[PDB]
DNA sequence: CGATCGATGC
DNA sequence: GCATCGATCG
């Protein structure tokens, strides 16, 4: 990983930083009329300390800039540029933020993103432990806890960071924290309007700090709109998409070349922070909640949602030429097991393609045991190959297990049941029936019921899944995007999806129209999926 | 065990 | 400009 990668300096645009110091000292309700302490706790070359500091200016108000960053050549350009702003009240320090002063009056904040895996397992626990946090824990998730302990009570903090804390289970502890600590002002996602180089969606957080000792959070949401319907007008007076940032009315809008669907409302009863803060209109939340109550049940209750083989070698595992292999390396047919990938994902069908997986796991007595290489002499060879790679990912040997076998294999005697499949990163729903008793590729998830008999049920969440109303209550409920419009069909998810009356009539048309649409069709399908549409929202008794 | 998360990753 | 895929947490 790069140096950039590991240290998350990617520094704020100008015109950016300028939007969050506006909205800063617009909400920043102190004296003024003394120096204003503001911190930045990863201050980089200090944009975000010039870019308050000149919004300030313009409002006779005097500030004193505290950055901080670990990096010393961060810090050197730093000053060089405050000290050629001809602004004297500011001050650097050279070190590491977390620790691993006396209390300010602003922060305004873009701190660094470093996911898990860049942290090490062993600097994560430190953090979770330092900072009360819980789950994947990302360096910005301590910065937040770490800055927000810097800021006095009624204090003003605007801080951008990744805006998965929102929707993520591991964002339970940031959500948490954000409510007890502060009155949440405004929360602006940003979605994939692409503002940084950077591949993210960040999000801006202003509050100000609790008391301890009569407000309502609004929200801002912007994410570009792909699909505009024929009904829909497009407001273009905006010549910048930083414009767009300070429009305070719902609507689509076009910076041309592109059209951005905003949002504004408030956020509700954000305390609810185990599930993901949701940003809906009031229209939109109603129709939510209106689904949730007239529903029968959800997806957990009736299935297992679950993961397809998480192999950690996927190129030595899982390929499609083992035919053109070495003769003495060409593993034997009992381990070769098709599987299924998202590259092959339709609705309702699948679209075999030599596509197959060395599968290192099987039933001995009554149990799960990884196979014997002795046993396989061509597929013990193969596997001596790549023993390398094999060998040197650290958690497989950690869990006293063989360094050749596929590090989550799942029940290889539950492959054989009729399932649901359906890729994780999809713009569009694609849950597909299969009873052929082929694997399943870890790009995505599969579907069996909880109950013994797979007949009916899967068919009635299958129709419900692929639905238009499915993808509605989706985008209200599940955020989570990555660019591209892309959604993120996870167990976490898909486990909380509503469920009508399986003994209903309308559920049992369904599921005899999903039965025609898996069992037997030309363009006619469209004609079935509308009248699913009609079914569903009977079943769920509303018109949206 | 088994699902998560990605200043995405080319 | 489009769909990761492997270390990680619990
Ligand atoms: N442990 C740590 N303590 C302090 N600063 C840190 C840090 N880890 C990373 N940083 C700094 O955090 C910065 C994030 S980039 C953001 C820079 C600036 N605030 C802006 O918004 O433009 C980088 O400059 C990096 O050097």
């Amino acid at each position: 990983v790069s140096r950039q990668k590991a240290t998350g300096a990617h520094f704020t645009p100008d015109k950016l930083a300028e939007v969050i110091a506006k909205r800063i000292l617009d909400y920043f309700k102190g004296e003024k009329n003394r120096v204003i302490r503001v911190l930045d706790p990863a201050c980089g070359d200090g944009e975000l300390l010039l870019a308050i500091n000149k919004v300030a200016q313009s409002m006779n108000i005097q500030l004193e800039l505290i950055g901080v960053d670990f990096d010393i050549d961060a810090i050197n350009i730093a000053n060089e540029r405050l000290s050629r702003s001809g602004h004297k009240n500011f001050r650097l320090i050279n070190k590491d933020f977390l620790e691993m002063l006396e209390p300010v009056d602003i922060i305004i904040a873009n701190p660094p993103y470093v996911r898990t895996q860049i942290l090490g397992a062993e600097k994560a626990q430190k953090l979770r432990e330092k900072f009360n946090l819980k789950g994947r824990v990302d360096l910005y998730q301590a910065f937040l806890v770490a800055m927000t302990q810097q800021l006095k009570s009624n204090g003003i903090i605007g801080v951008i960071t990744s805006n998965r804390y929102l929707t993520t289970k591991g964002g339970e502890s940031t959500r948490k924290f954000l409510v007890s600590n502060f009155n949440i002002l405004e929360i602006m996602d940003l979605g994939d309007s692409k503002f940084f180089e950077a591949a993210v969606l960040p999000a801006i957080f202003f509050g100000e700090k609790k008391n301890k000792e009569s407000n309502v959070p609004k929200f801002f949401k912007i994410y570009e709109q792909s699909d505009i319907e024929a009904s829909s007008s497009v407001n273009s007076e905006f010549n910048s998409l930083i414009e767009l940032l300070e429009v305070n009315k719902s609507g689509l809008y076009s910076v041309e070349d592109k059209t951005y669907s905003i949002s504004l409302g408030k956020i509700i009863s954000p305390e609810n922070y185990k599930e993901p803060w949701i940003l809906a209109t009031e229209d939109e939340y109603e129709w939510f909640m209106k689904v949730n109550q007239n529903a029968y049940g959800f997806i957990e209750d009736f299935a297992h949602v679950k993961v397809g083989i998480k192999t950690t070698a996927d190129s030595v595992f899982i390929r499609s030429d083992w035919g053109e292999l070495p003769e003495e390396q060409i593993p034997e047919d009992k381990l070769l097991r098709p599987i299924i990938s998202a590259d092959q994902a339709n609705k309702w069908s699948v679209s075999g393609n030599n596509k197959k997986v060395l599968y290192t796991h099987e039933i001995r007595d009554g149990q799960i045991k990884a196979i014997n290489l002795e046993e396989f002499p061509r597929a013990k060879n193969y596997l001596e190959s790549h023993k390398e790679r094999l060998a040197s990912r650290k958690y497989v040997l950690k869990a006293n297990r063989n360094w050749y076998e596929i590090w989550v294999p799942h029940d290889p005697s539950l492959w054989d049941k009729p399932k649901i499949i359906f890729p994780d990163t999809s713009p569009e729903p694609k849950f597909f029936y299969e009873d052929k008793g082929s694997v399943v590729d870890g790009n995505c998830y599969w579907i069996i019921p909880k109950k013994e008999n797979s007949n009916d049920i899967l068919f009635l969440i299958m129709g419900i899944c692929n639905s238009k109303f499915m993808s509605k209550y989706h985008d209200i409920a599940f955020q989570n995007k990555l660019y591209a419009g892309r959604r993120r069909y996870l167990t976490q998810y898909v486990n909380k999806y509503p469920i009508p009356d399986p003994e209903s009539i309308y559920s049992k048309e369904i599921i005899s129209l999903v039965r025609e649409l898996v069992n037997n069709e030309t363009q006619d399908i469209n004609e079935i999926e509308n009248r699913i549409e009609k079914l569903i929202l009977r079943a769920f008794d509303i018109e949206s």
